[PDB]
C-alpha cells in the first residue's frame, strides 16, 4: 500500500489493459480470415442533409422572413376578349 491507511487508492491502470484488449481482438478477426477477403462496411442512414448549418433554428412553423416583393398585376381569370376584332 502507500504507507498505512488504506482504502480504494485509485492507482492500478485498469482502463489501460481494457482498451489493450480491444485492440488485441481485431487481431483475431482478421486473422480468421481465410482466402477470400472481405471486409463489409454499408453506409446507410445517418447521412448529411442539404445544407448542413452549425447554429441550425429549431423553428417548427411559417417561414417567417421579410420579402421586397409585392403583388402588383397578378393573373388569374377564366375569360377572353372577342370585341373589336380586325381580321
Amino acid at each position: 500500500g502507500p504507507g498505512g491507511p488504506g482504502g480504494e487508492p485509485g492507482k492500478g491502470g485498469a482502463a489501460a489493459a481494457a482498451a489493450a484488449a480491444a485492440a488485441a481482438a481485431a487481431a483475431a478477426a482478421a486473422a480468421a480470415a481465410g482466402g477470400l477477403a472481405a471486409a463489409g462496411g454499408p453506409g446507410q442512414g445517418w447521412a448529411p442533409g442539404p445544407g448542413p448549418i452549425t447554429s441550425i433554428p429549431d423553428s417548427l412553423g411559417g417561414p417567417f422572413a421579410s420579402v421586397l416583393s409585392s403583388l402588383q398585376r397578378p393573373n388569374g381569370a377564366k375569360a377572353a376578349l372577342v370585341k373589336s376584332s380586325m381580321f
